[PDB]
């Protein structure tokens, strides 16, 4: 399976969960207040696991970096976190912001004496560290592609712990709050400004649908800030709609360089023909986020992060997501189909990333990066036949006419996982977090043949066939 | 083992689990409106399911206490809504509640005029329908406990939607709100005055530390209000002892029976003896609301409702009750002491109920009464060795001092488990929902057998044993 | 489901599996040998469990016959050794056996003479202690079914070591010696002659199917002789089908009642419509050694032996029977249907003999027994709902023209399961093999309210409905 | 962990299990038809799979080579078929072999004379072809160790099918004879004057004690002859020693390299600390064989077999294997300990590896080598972490004094598992046995990066952790 020779291999990463880890680089934001908080420890909402005590990338990346080349890697996807360079309030600034009537952006203006204001106030040490750190992958002639936000915000912007104690409307409230989106645009612009000649693309944003879901829906998550209502969740998603169009347009401002989102693509399935219909409806609300953001010529590629898929079937009574499949299978076992799951009990289902790509590529007719895929797993039990099924994937997702153009792994190394902590290992490589020592999986060494070669080779063609992990 | 001639044996229900089912005997309250809250039910934090849908007690009655009667049993404790008595608020009629400068209720006057006052507003009818229901078992010649609370709130108390969108000082918080005990007085005081007469003991309430510590730290329980606030669960916990104080004086003002509260009581074990006294202090601290109101005076008896244990052992390194064993067991499964676990993940472990019974004597030296003990079982797999193995537990604890007197199922029948809805069945019957007739469980064969003989006889005494049902 | 007034409930015995356990009960056979021989328990064939610690019913039999009759059983099926009751050989009386051409036996004579020769040799006092056990039902005025043999030979017989060691053409070699077969007349006239004023149905042979197919093929069961060869197992069939016509003729020279076979019948389904008639094929296979007999006009009755099914698939095609599925079950878990198996890994499947008993009411236009129903269960955690199901399967084949005259549960208490040893608990009744006592389980109690009522009452009637313990 | 210079890398293979797959390689032997028989095949003692599907090394072996030297392996351990060499008999040509008054082989002479008597009866050609197998690797500059016997007979040694149907003094009875030993004996010595140039250490046999105590003892493992006799066991087992006596005498006498024994060492663990004595004696037993050998003098090295332990408990008043440690766990699952097992049910477990080599070394101070380590593990789940954990256990043992001279890994491809037919896949390399491809698991990229830097590097140290890997 040959990809063409501009094909990106690499990896992605956050700057919440791969960043901290030694003394230096602590920052606040509402995920670190939402993850210290005694309250969601004892409750159990969150691990008690500490970001601070992660990977370290902050001090690393040079040596993490060295690994990632040496594993034939091309491209990485990284971060920059709006509660670093903006740990001070932003809005005594102004900028130009149009809305149509219906409150959607038609146009910003963050003019460049603007962006001189700005300089005064936000923190420009940590703005070059980030220099450094992209800098540092940039001159070994690798691709670098910088998403905007993912999902830390500014303590100022969102102060989790007291919109949940006091309602959205007593609090700094994120994404509930219109000028957070303003914000932003801000904050775009002036990364915008300051980092083009380091990006080849820009993300404004990262999985924004877990956002809004968990934070205001989806309550056993232990997403901030926990606030449940269907209204928040609707405001949310308007708004992080608003930060995307706002964001691409403050980032055209100052660079001629493409920019999409990146997205949580679920497979949704039905367990039998009957329903069929239903799941390409839930389907196609699922994705509307993208859709929209596609029919306002507001995307020049897609992300993909694709893990696992969702069965559907009948239960009394409604259309329900089934257990035992896709993401709601058993932690470490096996799917109802056979199939094994992770430690994050997600079931191994490459071919939920075939059809999704066929299905996206029909959809939007757009340029597309897999921008996440990967598995909690450990003891590296089943990341070799994941990675490699998974990349035959998108092998055969071209081949039916699919415009990919790479394929990050999440990810490079083991890292701090939301409100689930450290348990969640999703590395190519190790990660000790007591010595911040990394170490080779085997799965790297089969990332490492298969990038370097820019094909699966025939000796390691086996390692997509999942009959053998299979039951 | 036989046990004392005037040793009771019989069960238990609740008001909102039982009453329910057929039309006519709706009610609202806090819990109604959370159960059928949409947005609770996407969360996935309530079942779904409807109390409207249950045994239909309220109707039912009369063929359920034949039933009872068949099998031998001559005690119930049963219970009164609050929201169904007093459907409309109280505050307006005023009493007489004397406080501490500390706070502490230390007397109270409900005069006979309040009381005529209070009848006023009062669903009367609702309230000479209980009397039907007390009456018709009463009239058999048997024995009737009643407990004034069981968890449900009238709305005008306890908005659990509001508080939890609102934060609780912007609607009616329930036990957060000082007031509440008053109009709690009030309630006792206007049911000791009218039912006394049908009633033999009184318990003022039924685990209010489920209620605290449900309601306001372990939010993945599902109960109103969702409010998470360490604060808010030591408020509600201070308050729920101010109206069992109260409660327990407006009765005695009506009524000179024994009035006492039933209380969860897990039963802790140390991993290992490292873990002793450590373990000693969690006890202490758990059971310390029944210790408070013993050493203040107002416990006549206690009611012990007993399930399963909590096993503690060192983690990161905290020390917490551990994955696999009692309450936080597999599901119809194993727990990792090879015993069964319920339908609900309980391990089956009379000897918590053996130990907690001696501790509890050497504690506080009072009558007590089995008011709970039971199994979640769909199936009956379990619920025979359930049953006569907590009772040979109960007879052990007995031949070692502990003064008991009964001993009360729960249940009688199938109903419904709050956030659960129906799926956890604990009834010696089955209740078909939908046709909502009745049918026998063996377990109901062998309790029939015990309680007429009044002895666990030879014949059926290896069901004390677990050796065979452990693994 | 009401039963005609005189369909029979009761229970089946053996004597290998239930008369010793106390002193003066043990005699010699080949199973004795079997079970006791060191090599066998080495290599893990049988359990090492011996049969002389079982549950003692040659002494202690009048107390299971008053359990027996206090659960309203009203029928036994039981045993008689050939090897109690000639220890000695018969070889030298000589009688008169006619065969065809074709070696079928067309007539047997065993004059009175001779069956005097054979008291010479005959234990008598086991005689006649047999008699104080089938007497001591009778007498109670209930039916009493004989069969004559159920798996142990005489050692004069069968020296299953010496086969196993030597090859059947140098040792005594059980039914694959035609002289066997003829001494097996004899003792079936010695026993018409004397006992069938206590007998009220006889029975040649029980699940002579499994002596053959067990012996001879399936060494895993552990069998003996534990001698791998289709030549013997085709030879020990042929000659039991000639030991039961020899039997059949020789009882009725001296008895004018009914005589009938017990048989163990697996129901066989198909895993798919595509398989069906290839089924349909595996099960006039299996079950021929019955048809046989009925073409032969051989068989007064037939007996069912009913525990489970097998469902067959492709597996290379090349059809099999497949795990997870009937007898090939999870011990103590549950089928890939989601039915829980029993302690044996038998799938309860109550269905299956519904099916079976339209498919041999129509074959054969017999009357049928139930001869054996029952589930391994130490623990009685599917006993109830196996019990229920399956009578109410019975009744289900009765209302569609089954001519089914009784029910005999096995069995009554827990017995020597033999390669098994102890660990397969079968009883309604468990006994403790130190102690020899007996309790009951709630099984026996919902036995002996169906029994007694001669229906299942409508209180019972979700017994039969197995939803609740099917995954 | 580096190992010193010349520390050997590589693999083992056995004719029987590898040569055959494409046509002209099939041979007779007594497994040959032990795995064709239909009995042993429809009563499930043998798969069923056939070795005429195997991988073909016969025909391929030159392409494996060049897969092994890639993965950096420095040494072969080989096998030759006895039953290939001299299909037809050899008891006519007439050898001297001097024996004790106690049976022993005291001395051994295969004249020259004798040798080309022996030529022109056995298939010179087949030797032609092993000469051209074995040199393929020698001339890449590799050691390489040759293993006279890997169990197949020649059929005119041993027919089992006859040895279980008529017993073994009634057809030709393998080790059971004598004569057998004879006949090996000339079978060493003229391997030996052939062979010597190629060959730079011998072994006389490979796992006798695992040939004589599943043939004649543990019947439920499938080998031939499956002929159930503590004494025949005895028989094999002495004639077995005498055999590796005389190929050692007969060798010595064509030949100045170090001869040695491959054996199967189970590691033997106490449960607890009580049964620490009994199992000293369990281990002193079971390794018997290997003692004999060196105290009189015939052992110049040992090959070390090891795949895991077995766990010793009280059961009644005797100590038993226990289930679910070692060899006895769950296929595919964990054993007791939390350890994984293997699809053969194997526990992981290195420590028995340490353990055993220091043992070893101080019972016998002997040069060895691991001449197989290994697991099934169809897909490359655990071998990652199974390879390096027992290498880092070798080193371990190495640090202690241990004289370990290298580490052959079972196995380089998958190949046929006896009685388990293919289902157990114990290779680094895939094998497609249809179309006889080969394939790369991760775990060969391991090894190769192991080998060839002939040390386990700090990148790989992890995979010896097997904490991520046990629950």
């Amino acid at each position: 399976a040959k990809f063409p020779k501009n094909f990106m291999f690499g990896y992605s990463w956050s700057g919440f969960q791969f960043e901290m880890g030694l003394p230096g680089s602590e920052v606040e934001s509402d995920w670190w207040v939402w993850v210290h908080d005694k309250e969601n420890i004892a409750s159990g909402l969150v691990s008690g696991d500490l970001p601070e005590n992660g990977p370290a990338y902050w001090h690393l990346y040079k040596q993490d970096h060295d690994i990632a080349e040496k594993l034939g890697m091309d491209c990485i996807r990284g971060g920059i976190e709006w509660a670093r360079i903006f740990p001070k309030p932003t809005f005594d600034v102004k900028v130009d912001v149009e809305k149509d009537e219906e409150g959607n952006i038609i146009s910003v203006d963050v003019p460049e004496s603007t962006i001189k204001e700005l300089e005064k106030i936000a923190n420009m040490e940590a703005l070059e560290h980030y220099r450094k750190i992209y800098s540092d992958w940039k001159e070994r002639g690798k691709t670098f592609i910088l998403n905007l936000y993912h999902w830390p915000l500014p303590l100022w912007i969102h102060d989790p712990i007291a919109v949940r104690k006091l309602g959205p409307d007593r609090a700094p409230a994120g994404w509930l709050d219109e000028k957070t989106v303003v914000e932003f645009v801000k904050f775009a612009a002036f990364v915008a400004y300051h980092l083009d000649d380091l990006v080849d693309m820009w993300s404004t944003m990262n999985e924004p649908n877990v956002v809004y879901n968990q934070g205001y829906i989806n309550l056993r998550s232990g997403f901030p800030p926990g606030y449940l209502s269907f209204e928040a969740a609707e405001k949310a998603k308007f708004n992080l709609i608003q930060a995307h169009i706002g964001a691409y347009d403050a980032i055209k401002e100052y660079s001629e360089k493409s920019v999409g989102v990146i997205y949580a693509f679920a497979w949704h399935d039905p367990l039998a023909e009957e329903y069929k219909d239903e799941v390409e409806e839930i389907r196609k609300k699922d994705y509307e986020f993208v859709t929209i953001l596609h029919s306002k010529g507001k995307l020049d590629w897609i992300g993909v992060n694709y893990y696992s898929r969702l069965v559907y079937g009948a239960k009394d009574g409604h259309l329900v997501p089934l257990p035992g499949y896709g993401f709601m299978s058993e932690r470490g076992g096996f799917a109802k189909s056979g199939r094994p799951a992770s430690d994050f009990g997600w079931e191994m289902y490459p071919e939920g990333l075939e059809n999704l790509l066929k299905y996206l590529n029909n959809a939007y007719e757009l340029p597309m990066i897999i921008t996440e895929n990967g598995m909690a797993d450990a003891a590296d039990r089943y990341r070799p036949h994941y990675l490699v099924s998974h990349l035959k994937a998108v092998y055969n997702a071209m081949k039916e006419g699919a415009d990919v153009r790479g394929y990050l792994h999440w990810s490079l190394t083991d890292n701090y996982e939301w409100a689930q902590g450290f348990r969640m290992r999703f590395g190519l490589v190790y990660v000790d977090f007591e010595t911040k020592k990394r170490y080779l999986r085997p799965s790297a060494l089969v990332f490492r043949e298969i990038a370097t070669q820019k094909e699966i080779p025939e000796e390691l063609a086996h390692l997509a066939d999942l009959k053998f992990v299979t039951r």
